[PDB]
């Protein structure tokens, strides 16, 4: 029914600080994002990364799936910091999602884009236009469905 991105191997990957963490935040904690009702939300699966980050996945041999789905936001390990980022999703060189500026307490966003007839998925986490300081971006429950 679904395959998580952390169960797949990227073609290429980069991160601005530390290393990309599969099923964990940048600092190796459970991925947490700010909920819509004041809560801290935990995600068992996903990708923890840091601005500036770019990750590219091939969708070859994955024709079973209709959508790419993920939550995005500043990882809540960095709550109450200078954290400021944006998330961009690309499918075949076309931008299909842009989060805009997200800071420490910005409510998580919920991505769902159709992947039929698509070959390449690209994830971008940018630095909010100031610096990469505190810029822990997490992709919560990142999967193909
Ligand atoms: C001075 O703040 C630090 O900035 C770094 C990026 O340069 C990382 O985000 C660290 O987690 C953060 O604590
Ligand atoms: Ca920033």
């Amino acid at each position: 029914t679904s395959v998580y991105l952390s169960e797949l191997e990227w073609k290429s990957a980069s991160t601005g600080y530390g290393e990309i963490q599969k099923d964990a935040s940048c600092d190796g904690n459970t991925i947490t994002l700010k909920g819509e009702n004041g809560e801290k939300v935990s995600y068992d699966k996903g990708i923890g990364t840091h601005a500036h980050s770019e990750i590219v996945y091939s969708l070859e041999g994955l024709d079973y799936y209709d959508y790419f789905e993920t939550f995005v936001g500043v990882d809540q390990e960095m709550a109450g910091t200078v954290a400021s980022i944006s998330f961009e999703v690309y499918l075949d060189n076309e931008k299909v999602f842009d989060s805009g500026l997200m800071t420490g307490d910005t409510t998580q966003k919920h991505v769902k884009v159709p992947i039929a007839g698509k070959n390449t998925l690209k994830l971008v986490v940018k630095d909010g236009g100031d610096s990469i300081g505190s810029d822990h971006g997490s992709f919560g429950d990142a999967k193909l469905t």
